[PDB]
């Protein structure tokens, strides 16, 4: 009855949904009673046949932000940088430029004070071009005011953290975070030899995406990884205590939050809800206005533990795949759904609520 009946969940979620968007290919894993459990739907590549399993490696987009955030924790919970860090003090190149006046929490959390979602196209995977546009950006309003969501904001985060290892963040990514994770699935440049793991995305009319350079890309959406291996972070968020001592505290780092916009209350990286919360409550944090618009926060007086009674999650695009992870800590109970279309963040939101609905009914 249980294997039938987590099967019938599951199948009963994901399939409508896949249907209704067209996905080719969809990867679920579930961490349920301190177990995992895999579901693999379609087709990796719908021009070879290759079938989606657990270890087919998705493009994740903006989840890569987690593993960002952990490495940024790392960086904190060694005395290598703190929170409250003046941007430039990690990179001379900014020193005489506004982010002298920015902290890295507020890169981190996306309140610099407009930043845009995306580098603009003029931005090419250059240090001098990225160095320059930093050097020339002007606040549209007071750092730590608004949220607006932005891979240069955290990818900025992201790189100073690596600059104050001294270590190039690629590097520190492939050599420290991901095997200290024990993800051996996890790549930022997948290895030619498993390239036939790697699912094809796919766009309008069907047309063949995978993600190309772009600036900071590593730190703001550069991971490639199976449902298996993303369900094994899921699990090392669950319980930071299984890791050795410094690796359980750069993830605890990540479950710490620093204030509110409406239900959703944002930490690195992770962004959390109280649970239970409806549906269109939680699609709402995960609608197209929380990502494109600016927000006014509502600072904590302290930071929050993310913990206990809540959902922490984050959506992930890119032009051929879409992605969302969600976790509850105080359920030990943790999702991973990974497709190759980019389909609605409601939609994503809609397989994963129906699935915690079902286990908790
Ligand atoms: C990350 O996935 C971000 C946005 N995140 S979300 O939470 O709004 O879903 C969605 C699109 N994003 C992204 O990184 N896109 C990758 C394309 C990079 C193009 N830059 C030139
Ligand atoms: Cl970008």
């Amino acid at each position: 009855a249980p294997a039938d009946r987590l099967k019938a969940l599951v199948d009963a979620a994901v399939q409508p949904v896949m249907k209704a968007n067209d996905i080719p290919g969809l990867a679920v894993a579930i961490s349920l009673k301190g177990e995992p459990h895999y579901f693999s739907y379609g087709l990796a590549s719908k021009e070879d046949g290759r079938r989606v399993t657990p270890e087919t490696l998705f493009e994740i987009g903006s989840v890569s932000k987690t593993f960002t955030a952990t490495l940024a924790g790392y960086a904190l919970t060694q005395d290598k940088m703190r929170l409250d860090d003046r941007a430039s003090q990690h990179w001379p190149a900014l020193q005489g430029s506004r982010f002298d006046g920015i902290s890295l929490l507020d890169l981190a959390t996306y309140t610099a004070g407009g930043l845009p979602l995306q580098f603009p196209d003029s931005v090419q995977k250059d240090q001098a071009q990225i160095r320059d546009y930093y050097r020339q950006w002007q606040p549209t309003y007071a750092p730590g005011s608004q949220r607006l969501y932005s891979n240069p904001s955290i990818g900025l985060f992201g790189y100073l953290a690596a600059r104050s290892l001294g270590q190039p963040f690629e590097r520190l990514m492939e050599q420290q975070v991901f095997p200290a994770l024990g993800l051996e699935q996890t790549h930022l440049d997948v290895p030619e030899a498993a390239l036939a793991q790697y699912a094809q995305g796919y766009g309008k009319d069907d047309r063949p995406l995978r993600v190309g350079p772009g600036p900071l890309d590593a730190e703001g959406y550069g991971v490639k990884t199976s449902a298996a291996d993303l369900l094994r972070f899921v699990d090392a968020n669950l319980h930071p205590e299984r890791l050795d001592r410094p690796w359980a505290q750069a993830l605890d780092a990540t479950h710490r939050g620093y204030y509110k916009v409406g239900d959703m209350t944002q930490g690195l990286g992770w962004e959390a809800y109280d649970w239970p919360i409806s549906l269109k409550r939680l699609q709402a944090g995960n609608s197209t206005p929380m990502a494109l618009q600016p927000h006014r926060i509502a600072r904590l007086p302290a930071p929050q533990a993310l913990e206990g009674q809540r959902l922490l999650n984050k959506t992930g695009s890119t032009n051929g795949f879409g992605a969302y992870v969600a976790f509850v800590p105080g359920r030990d109970l943790g999702l991973v759904i990974l497709a190759n279309r980019n389909y609605p963040n409601a939609e994503r939101v809609k397989i994963a609520y129906a699935i915690l609905s079902g286990l908790e009914q």
